[PDB]
């Protein structure tokens, strides 16, 4: 069947959501854009490591077991709230940037040369 | 002035938008989940390269010049879609995915622990 | 007190170390080049996790609490066994290939700009 | 035909090497730990960029085609040298350090398991 992300949280939403639980906690100091960005690289490194001992022939992610899913869920996500963070901290405007990007992709691979 | 992100697109928007991007490129045979990881591996490489020689003194992202600011965008945004495309070929519904992320991360540092 | 390194062991030696510690456990079969990477990556997490949080103000890391530079010690370590398995596992000469980066950085970076 | 790595440069020879390499130009400034760190993993970066569109069942690394084997020789070696130039500006006898982990590795890891 049809495979969908839900339609909230927008990037947005995720972004005011992690503003909050900062401020709450008066963690603003530690949120520095270099702080963020070593931070988003260590939650990388454990996304990596749920894929690193996979073997080319075994099933992929979307038939590992729930514990996986759950850790897999998970790192996905710490990379993405960090990946915010990040964004905001720099005052980019992620949404907007990825249109560009986007756009970009599609000039530098036109369909009729690929 | 107040910082926000826009609030389009949305993750199901930028999904939608990279799966026909490489549909109308016939792409997916390239985009099995260890691929997209070791492609956002690459973009988090290109990130940290922006930042890898500024000091401690120095202003940060918010001053860089406008050519700095350009690759920050894009970098940032190559992030995103690669990770947006990774969740997706995995099956797992990242907005909702951060939102239990998100309690999970109160539950382990309470306001009043912290 | 001038900083060195150990003349021993050698990036060989790392190699051979390393090889006998998997072939003794038979896990040539898990040891394939993008799992290495993989875990390589993995590695460079955890070194990163060490310094996220650090202020510019605070010590530095020749001046860590003991067990922080343990942990720094591991994690640069676990960094250098999986990148020496992971050229071995593609049969490149590494300390021969540093030679050569070496000599292009040179080339690169003029001394007089 | 056996693999081997060369015998030099060793780990300290090549924390020597960079050492002058980055004295000669006065860049003792830009190489604080953290931006050490970064480099690192923008090379690491580098490196996955080669491996990443590779299939399963194309060829493998050790028979990857003269220009493809140079890239993968060189950013191996960028990875190497950060390392290197990371562990000494943190004065971590880096050598020293691999001979604990794998140690400890032994141990977390016994052969009849
Ligand atoms: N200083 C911190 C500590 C944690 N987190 C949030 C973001 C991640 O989703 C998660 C990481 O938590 P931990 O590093 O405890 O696993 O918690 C944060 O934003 N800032
Ligand atoms: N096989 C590919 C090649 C490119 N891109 C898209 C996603 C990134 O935003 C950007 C990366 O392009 P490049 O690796 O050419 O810089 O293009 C993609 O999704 N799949
Ligand atoms: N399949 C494995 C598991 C571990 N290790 C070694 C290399 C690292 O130095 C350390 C990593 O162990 P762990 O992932 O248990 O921390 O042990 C290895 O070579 N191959
Ligand atoms: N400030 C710098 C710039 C370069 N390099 C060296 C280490 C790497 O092997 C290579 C990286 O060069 P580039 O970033 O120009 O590819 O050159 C260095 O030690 N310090
Ligand atoms: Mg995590
Ligand atoms: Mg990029
Ligand atoms: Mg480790
Ligand atoms: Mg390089």
């Amino acid at each position: 069947m049809p495979f969908r992300f839900s339609p909230e949280p927008t990037l947005e939403d995720i972004r005011r959501l992690h503003a909050e639980f900062a401020a709450e906690r008066d963690w603003e100091q530690f949120h520095q854009p270099r702080n963020l960005l070593l931070a988003l690289v260590g939650e990388v490194g454990e996304l990596a490591e749920l894929f690193q001992w996979k073997s080319d022939t075994e099933p992929g992610p979307q038939a590992w077991p729930p514990k996986e899913r759950a850790a897999l869920q998970e790192e996905l996500s710490d990379v993405l709230i960090y990946l915010v963070a990040l964004a905001a901290r720099c005052h980019v405007d992620l949404p907007q940037a990825v249109i560009s990007k986007m756009d970009t992709n599609r000039q530098r691979y036109p369909v009729h040369l690929s």
